[PDB]
Formats: C-alpha cells, sequence, structure tokens
C-alpha cells in the first residue's frame, strides 16, 4: 500500500496524459515526491505514450519503472523537482 499512487488504467491516452499532467503540477506545488504511475501493463501503450510526455514534462526531475516487487514495467515512479 503507498501515498501519491495515481490510477490511469482503463483510460485513453489523451486523458492519461492529461491526468498525469495535472497530478504533477500538484505535486511540485505542494513540494510532494516520488509519484507512482499506475498504468498497468497491458500492450503497454499507456506505459509508452505517459514516458514519452514524461521526457518532457518541466515539472519532473527523472522517472524509470517501479522496483519488480512493486508493480514493474506497469508502474511507473516519476521523481519531481523539489
Amino acid at each position: 500500500r503507498f501515498d501519491n499512487e495515481l490510477q490511469l488504467r482503463g483510460l485513453s491516452v489523451e486523458a492519461a496524459v492529461e491526468e498525469l499532467r495535472a497530478a504533477i503540477a500538484e505535486a511540485r506545488a505542494l513540494k510532494e515526491t516520488p509519484l507512482r504511475v499506475v498504468h498497468g501493463k497491458g500492450m503497454g501503450v499507456l506505459r509508452r505514450t505517459l514516458r514519452d510526455y514524461l521526457k518532457t514534462d518541466k515539472n519532473v526531475e527523472s522517472f524509470h519503472d517501479a522496483e519488480a516487487n512493486q508493480g514493474g514495467h506497469g508502474v511507473t515512479i516519476v521523481n519531481v523537482k523539489r
């Protein structure tokens, strides 16, 4: 069980990006990091599109897959700028 988990499974790419962008902006304002982005594995459509978005989000310090024990490739960890 975790804090700052964002549930994006079953969303469209556009909807998921919009939610992720809002969540990150919120986290930056509240000085909260890291975020756990729960997108699921599927055919990897959400993961790839959300990683693609994250490479240029102004608020992001870094991002990577979760550890194997904590969702792996179905979760992206976002380190938000402090």
